[PDB]
């Protein structure tokens, strides 16, 4: 996927992207009952990375920034063309819009499927190095009950993609 070369006419929605997989990943961690510390813990049920993104410095945004951008690498390397088309927390609002109404087409179901199975692909070559997981094998010998839960982390994606037009 890094192999093609990031077009600028979107990068503004790359980065309102990453702002929405950023949100979400303050919204899942909210709804299992984490609010904003500035200790890195997971077992204290606080993360210091819910701030505004504005308010978030280089070392906490790069994540959501090469998810998008990797996402969207992925879509163009698969070939379909992009172009023009509440739980109270601690401080941070994540509320972009009703993006879970609208009906994903089986494609761009099985598409989200293989933005999953690419990111799991990095993800082991990263593990292999460590011992012996019995996740260090590829996506497709993976086990079927957690698969949706890599499709979901993905599925946002073109749910926005498709939702800001």
């Amino acid at each position: 996927t890094s192999q093609i070369v990031l077009p600028p006419h979107l990068e503004r929605i790359r980065e309102r992207l990453a702002e929405n997989i950023h949100e979400l990943w303050v919204m899942n961690k909210i709804e299992l009952g984490w609010q904003y510390g500035p200790v890195r813990d997971d077992n204290k049920r606080q993360h210091p990375c819910l701030v505004e993104f504005c308010k978030l410095p280089e070392q906490e945004r790069n994540y959501n920034l090469q998810m998008s951008l990797e996402t969207l690498k992925t879509l163009l390397a698969l070939g379909c063309h992009v172009g023009i088309a509440y739980q109270l927390t601690s401080g941070y609002k994540p509320a972009p819009m009703d993006l879970s109404f609208i009906k994903l087409t089986p494609s761009q179901e099985a598409m989200v499927d293989k933005l999953a199975e690419n990111a799991h692909n990095v993800w082991a070559r990263d593990r292999i190095r460590q011992r012996r997981n019995p996740r260090l094998v590829p996506y497709t010998l993976l086990d079927d009950r957690t698969k949706k839960s890599n499709k979901d982390s993905l599925r946002e994606a073109v749910r926005t993609l498709l939702g800001y037009g």
